[PDB]
């Protein structure tokens, strides 16, 4: 186990909006939405998988 990260309303946000630009972003795609969100990229990947397997689209 892992320290459970804790995703902010804001960050939940602009992780939605690059999803609809690219459910698949590379890692440096996810570097850049790490600098941009305060998240490590390790775990901008899993919250990618998730979103895939949950939500996709919308």
């Amino acid at each position: 186990r892992r320290k459970r990260t804790a995703v902010t309303g804001s960050q939940t946000a602009l992780l939605l909006r690059a999803f609809e630009k690219d459910r698949f972003p590379g890692i440096a795609a996810r570097e850049e939405l790490a600098r941009e969100t305060g998240l490590p990229e390790s775990r901008i990947q899993i919250w990618f998988q998730n979103r895939r397997a949950r939500h996709p689209g919308q």
